């Protein structure tokens, strides 16, 4: 239609998955440009193509992959979107809740997000990694919250608090990580701006984000993380940062999805490490 | 359709209205979150289910109440929204409108409007009231105002210009009352943020509308101003403080529906009152 | 449908254009409110309503002219559109990007552009004319660019850089010229704010646009430079200020229509001259 994100067609979705792999996943993870090779190192894995799950939202207009993986990763068992769904491509907010709500009813707990984006504070190069501790949804602002329409009561409140989005254990656990092998260097924390895209951020877009506290800004991540925060899935996302938009504003430099992608392949070993290490150390609560 | 918010399909409802009560009213009312008791005390009262109404949107998705209520309040003829119809909610523009357009043919010629908002300037306190100056219409701003869609001529114009939209007499009639019954320690006046929800604004995003001259927040009010304006009825919007955001930020202090009703149902009695009186004295011009 | 600004759609839409016409078009203009008489002065022009087009989209609920507009000035070849698609009608993101991406297949270059804005600068008066050297875009930080939806592969990338959306060229020598006929005192740069609409700015959001660094706000423009640049059409925009928003807050002045359009006659014939000699002059690159 696309399908309403609700209890029983959310419910259906997970049937069929149950039904296709006998892993029942605690952590969830949605990966960044680039940033999928974890993926290609699930053990044990079970690739289902989202066209052949019920209910899941038509990818096939923006095409490219689109399957949910299961299996292990550190002795614990995982969920994988192969092919992350962005509003940019016109998604509805019954797409973007649909995938998550399912991964709750599989039994996910914990969801693992990692996206590119543009640096605005001026700490922050290329290359370096952020702890998204806190957010400033535009689209939310502007009545196009993933949350706009009925709500789902089986999964989450009307009016969700976004204060403890972001869980402080888990940032602490990454950054506990970096330190131990010596790459806390790169690790910052800092606010998300989510711009819906799918046009970067323009000089003087970044002007008014510097100003606004963002340190910062894409496309994605936002929307996932509202749909776990309403159904009480625990969040950390990091931020890998392809460029450093305020600079770039005062050097007249511009910046594509190459140059985006070229930071990716430089940090997506270390980032899949990094990844693998935090998986194996959350806390099986 | 939903149906659009036109001369006609306004007529047809009105129509109805005019039959199944023989009451002109000359006010309209739009009560906030746990604020609706002034309704249930409207004399000679006639409630007509939405449902019943020719046009009027379709507000079962949602559930909940849903009727138009008209009758007599300290001398003078009245309607009242029964059960706000909010954007979060999916409601189309065309939706939101017809109910205030509605009200226009039917001869109202001032709107009261309370809601529930988040505290952003520091001097408010939970329980304080924010008589609403002006606003920041984020959604209008990202092409989700709710005027967008061809204009409707017969109500009013292309291009609204708003900087008269919050009547001043108005707001200093409520100030007046305020201070006769010694509660002007309550009052206070304010720029409202219109965050479209249905999340509260994040603590980041509550620390940004401080930035920006915003002294309240939250998720209704706007639209049906603007709709308002659009066809030449005064307005007066009051917002109660559930909470103060830029303290919760501060202090990792968290907010919820539950205790914002419990802020409304400690004020409630005072605001019928007020509001009574101000439906008493506001000037039959 | 709408249907889809799609590359066959835009073929046949072109191939019916140039059956009509024997005018290939190197330049394309897009004129705001009130200044459109440059179209009535193209050389052996050719009137096309947009209702005889295939798939260029409806414009009749909103009514008024809608032609295109082929033929010669100062020498040059170039296509109009008479009666500009504005968001606020409603239209959607592949109603605005057809009429472009169609004047792309014709053999457009460069795209002028002018509109009517309010002046947040407080340098700027009614009658200035500012040449727009960057944006803020609240639509696309709010998921609402023009962008959104598939990416149209044949036109562009899927995430444009707009850094030089605005090309630097073209706005030296349209300020070369106004030196040449001694108007450069009503000449600015600047950045221009995207308000949806179509209500004017509220006296509060003109207080936010001045903190956020934008020197004007309108309703138009930026949703047509983003179609352009996304398929390398280079693009001059000018605003013509209508009024002070910054001072008409602190002082209670209103905004509409009337002035805006009374502003537009009193510099439409220098708008015109001004226009006609850039096309004169742009680099027959
Ligand atoms: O956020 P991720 O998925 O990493 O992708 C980001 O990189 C792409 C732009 O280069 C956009 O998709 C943006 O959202
Ligand atoms: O604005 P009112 O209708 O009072 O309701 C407000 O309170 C609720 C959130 O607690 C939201 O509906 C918000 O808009
Ligand atoms: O931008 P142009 O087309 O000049 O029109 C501007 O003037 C009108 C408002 O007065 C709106 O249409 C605004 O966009
Ligand atoms: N500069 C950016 C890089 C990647 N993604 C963005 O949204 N912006
Ligand atoms: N803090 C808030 C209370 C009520 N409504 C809001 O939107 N925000
Ligand atoms: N003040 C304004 C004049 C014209 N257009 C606008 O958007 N604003």
């Amino acid at each position: 239609t696309p399908v309403v994100a609700n209890y029983e067609n959310a419910s259906m979705a997970a049937d069929y998955i149950k039904r296709v792999s006998n892993v029942l996943p605690d952590i969830g993870i949605i990966c960044g440009s680039g940033l999928g090779k974890l993926i290609e190192e699930i053990e044990e894995r079970k690739v289902i193509p989202y066209i052949n799950i019920p209910n899941f939202p038509k990818t096939t207009v923006a095409g490219h992959v689109g399957n949910l993986v299961l299996g292990s990763v550190g002795g614990r068992k995982i969920v994988a979107m192969q092919g992350r769904l962005h509003m940019y491509e016109g998604y509805s907010n019954q797409e973007i809740a649909l995938p998550i709500r399912v991964m709750k009813l599989l039994g996910v707990r914990v969801l693992l997000i990692t996206n590119l984006a543009g640096g605005i504070n001026r700490k922050l190069k290329s290359g370096d990694f952020v702890l998204i501790k806190g957010h400033i949804n535009f689209p939310g602002l502007g009545l196009n919250n993933v949350l706009v329409g009925p709500n789902q009561d089986e999964f989450g409140p009307r009016f969700p608090d976004l204060s403890n989005a972001y869980d402080r254990l888990l940032q602490q656990l990454a950054l506990k990580i970096a330190q131990e092998n010596d790459f806390q260097d790169l690790v910052h924390e800092g606010v998300y701006a989510f711009n819906g895209g799918p046009t970067y951020e323009s000089p003087d877009e970044s002007n008014m984000l510097l100003k606004l506290g963002c340190d910062v800004v894409g496309m994605s991540t936002v929307p996932e993380v509202i749909i776990a925060c309403h159904c009480g899935i625990k969040v950390l996302a990091v931020s890998l940062i392809a460029n450093n938009s305020i600079l770039d504003a005062e050097n007249d430099v511009s910046i594509n999805h190459e140059k985006v992608l070229a930071v990716a392949e430089k940090r997506a070993d270390l980032l899949q490490m990094w990844f693998k290490e935090i998986i194996t150390r959350l806390p099986l609560d």
